[PDB]
């Protein structure tokens, strides 16, 4: 709009192409969201409103949205690189546990904050979780999902990403729940740790079965309900389950036993956000402060 002096493109995220904006007036420079068709839903802008009192720390902020002329933007508070970007730039040494602890304690933290508001975020990943030079990251995006849906890309021709797909979406489940945030992060975690993708799926089928081979085929023994799952086929060859020594070395068992409790199978056993912040392994956690070069 003529109330914003796009800066640069910063991207283009699933829904529409975001840049980087100065508010003429205010001098604020934020992130805007131009959504992607023809009419926009009313129950859609109804939703997102609702999301603009969803404030918290490590929550991105949603400083307004505006509806014009079919077209939806977004504004949201600007944060510097996101942990993709940082993950990336760190490959060669690794992030300090130290510092992955902050990251996953202050993630879990907004999980907790959303979750108690009954807001899921549906598509957690690396390049929406952001960071700033103050040791702080925060969720982007939330609510969004619900508040809109999904399509086979991202809007247009865009690979959407499945790395980060709990498995009750992959077999074909209509309802979610906070459980599949707790599979995101767990997936993220190991990321952060290992430094390559835990799950890096090609197809839907592929990202399944990447997940059976590393976790084991699931049956009604660990996950009660499973065989009458939507997609779910007989057929599904019967991986066994690999040690979690072998999954994300060298991390400690403090660190195993909470992704463990993560990646549970059943979303009914896997972990709350909030079951996850007293886990022994926060016992010692601070907040280190990341090299950030912007
Ligand atoms: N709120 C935001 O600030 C932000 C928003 C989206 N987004 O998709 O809504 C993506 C990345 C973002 N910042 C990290 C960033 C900043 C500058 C860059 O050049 C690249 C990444």
């Amino acid at each position: 709009m003529e109330n914003f002096q796009k800066v640069e493109k910063i991207g283009e995220g699933t829904y529409g192409v975001v840049y980087k904006a100065r508010n003429k007036l205010t001098g604020e420079v934020v992130a805007l969201k131009k959504i992607r068709t023809e009419g926009v839903p009313s129950t859609a802008i109804r939703e997102i409103s609702l999301l603009k009192e969803l404030n918290h720390p490590n929550i991105v902020k949603l400083l307004d949205v505006i509806h014009t002329e079919n077209k939806l933007y977004l504004v949201f508070e600007f944060l510097h690189q996101d942990l993709k970007k940082f993950m990336d730039a760190s490959a060669l040494t690794g992030i300090p546990l130290p510092l992955i602890k902050s990251y996953l304690f202050q993630l879990l933290q907004g999980l907790a904050f959303c979750h108690s508001h009954r807001v899921l975020h549906r598509d957690l990943k690396p390049q929406n979780l952001l960071i700033n030079t103050e040791g702080a990251i925060k969720l982007a995006d939330f609510g969004l999902a619900r508040a809109f849906g999904v399509p086979v890309r991202t809007y247009t021709h865009e690979v959407v990403t499945l790395w980060y797909r709990a498995p009750e979406i992959l077999l074909g489940c209509k309802y979610y729940s906070t459980a599949v945030d707790i599979w995101s992060l767990g997936c993220i975690f190991a990321e952060m740790v290992t430094r390559r993708a835990l799950f890096p799926g090609d197809s839907e089928i592929d990202q399944l079965f990447r997940i059976f081979r590393t976790l084991g085929t699931p049956d009604e023994v660990v996950w009660p309900g499973v065989t009458s799952m939507p997609d779910y086929k007989p057929s599904f060859p019967k991986w066994a389950r690999q040690d979690f020594s072998k999954v994300v070395p060298p991390l400690d068992e403090d660190g195993r036993s909470l992704l463990s409790q993560m990646l549970h199978y059943d979303p009914n056993k896997r972990i709350s956000a909030k079951a996850a912040l007293a886990h022994p392994f926060f016992q010692d956690v601070t907040k280190p402060v990341p090299h950030l070069r912007l």
